[PDB]
RNA sequence: AGCUUUGCGCAGUGGCAGUAUCGUAGCCAAUGAGGUCUAUCCGAGGCGCGAUUUGCUAAUUGAAAACUUCCCAAUAGCCGUGACGACUAGUCGGCACUGGCAAUUUUUGACAGUCUCGAGACUG
């Protein structure tokens, strides 16, 4: 709603001789006297049983202000984040460039907008079976990304 | 959380500040100011006009260099002498001075300088 009013240096500098002359007068005589749509991402990693760079997920995660989950499986890490379009960005630019994994890769699954924010925390879940962590994700109302991520890394794999 | 890029105003230093600079209530703008470059062209105002804050303090000239009373006329002991009284020609107490008060015991200065651990010594 609100635009910018900038000057040009002159204009400025007309008005700090004016600041400067109303100081010294001023002086002088002193002396004399994540709402409406949230940024979420989902990215896959093929390990994540590092505890260094799980940690420094969770401080980006909990530094941004950013909540969400971090999944583990078998061969399948799901690093769903969800918060402003900034705190998303610096995210994926950390896991993306500054989060060397290595066969261990990871990738950005999807990354949309919602309504609202679904989890509360980033707490890193953990399931050895697909079934767990589907219904982890479907109690807080996130499966399709899950099963999205599932099956974008069967498509990995078979291909 | 640290760090960095950049500008404004403000704070500090430095620097220039009569080819140094702003002011403009004038005048032509990034739809485009204005090229002699580059005129499928650069891209910033163009070029007029109006001129170069405030405060401290010194110094010079002059009779006087500006901070809220002059002047007059004037001012705010002794030795002796003459009377008076007292005590036996003398003495005492008070009054004024018709003369004096720089020559050893009193008032017209034998004073000054230097040194040592209240005291002493040396010199003129």
């Amino acid at each position: 709603v609100t635009l910018g009013v900038y000057l040009t240096k002159k204009e400025q500098k007309k008005l700090r001789r004016q600041t400067r002359r109303e100081a010294q007068k001023e002086l002088q005589e002193k002396v004399r006297l994540i709402s409406q749509g949230v940024h979420i991402s989902v990215y896959r990693v093929r390990n994540l049983s590092n505890p260094a760079k799980k940690f420094k997920i969770e401080a980006n995660a909990g530094q941004l202000y950013l909540t969400g989950v971090v999944v583990l499986h078998k061969d399948v890490n799901v690093v769903v984040v969800e918060g402003g379009p900034k705190a998303q960005k610096k995210f994926k630019r950390l896991m993306l460039h500054r989060i060397k994994w290595d066969t261990n890769k990871c990738v950005l699954v999807w990354e949309g907008t919602a309504k609202d924010r679904s989890f509360g925390e980033m707490k890193f879940k953990q399931c050895p079976t697909e079934n767990m962590a589907r219904e982890h994700f479907k109690k807080h109302g996130a499966e399709h990304y899950w099963d999205l991520a599932l099956s974008e890394s069967v498509l990995e794999s078979t291909d």
